[PDB]
């Protein structure tokens, strides 16, 4: 009945990709206790450094992709083999995520092809931080932050959109975005409404949905998962945030 917090770096990053914020969360919120690396290759291999006691309180799993570079899709599938070892080892029937950019598309495959899977812990809470849904190309997302559409959609956000009804109705989703200012939306890699673009598929289908831009040239892309608001939104969301009516919340902005 404990309920893990999976830490997912971006394209190039590895498991200590999101210490400052696991840091923060064992140090001074001091909301978790302890923590596990986790890390697997494609190759076939799967690796768990330390353990988890019973007095284990919201335990992060520091995770770790050897192919630090692959798709989105390729990560999720190796996280669920990944997850069956977790599972298998400690029984959690449910998980919390947190992923800076394609670690946040990793959980959304996971998410959404998943869901029903005994075998692996059920996501919960969803944090999503920089994460192209809708890639990378400006001309497909323009820059009206109240979008109800996008100028153009792609294979990816396609797949989303088709299987969002497969979503757990418990999920609950934060999606965090930068934008380098307000005449300039996007966070230096990826634009500011890609990463927004969980507002077409996760209202109606996920309990919860929120949205959080930060803007000025702090938002960054390459580090828009150390900024402080971005610790305290994810410690807010992971920590204080409970709901059993739906909340959709859009910045628009």
């Amino acid at each position: 009945d404990q309920i893990p917090i999976i830490l997912i770096h971006g394209s190039g990053g590895n498991a200590s990709s999101l210490d400052k914020m696991a840091d923060q969360l064992m140090n001074e919120y001091r909301s978790s206790n302890e923590a596990l690396t986790m890390t697997v290759n494609s190759e076939g291999k799967i690796k768990f450094e330390g353990k988890l006691t019973k007095d284990a309180k919201r335990p992060i799993i520091k995770f770790g992709f050897e192919q630090n570079q692959a798709t989105p899709d390729d990560w999720s599938k190796w996280l669920k083999i990944a997850m069956e070892d977790l599972k298998s080892r400690y029984g959690f029937t449910q998980m919390d995520g947190v992923g800076h950019s394609n670690g946040g598309l990793a959980l959304t495959y996971y998410a959404e092809d998943y869901a029903g899977d005994k075998t692996v812990p059920t996501l919960r809470k969803l944090v999503a931080i920089g994460s192209p849904f809708n890639d990378l190309d400006p001309n497909d997302n323009g820059m009206d932050l109240s979008f109800k559409k996008l100028p153009n959609s792609t294979p990816q956000m396609d797949y989303f959109i088709k299987n969002q009804t497969e979503v757990s109705p418990d999920l609950e989703v934060l999606a965090i975005a930068g934008e380098l200012s307000e005449d300039n939306p996007t966070d230096g890699i990826v634009p500011t409404i890609s990463s927004l673009a969980t507002r077409l598929f996760m209202p109606g289908s996920a309990k919860a949905y929120i949205e959080d831009i930060q803007v000025g040239e702090d938002a960054v892309h390459q580090t828009l998962h150390e900024t402080p608001k971005s610790i305290e939104k994810t410690y807010w969301f992971l920590e204080k945030f409970k709901t059993d009516e739906t909340v959709i919340q859009l910045d628009y902005k």
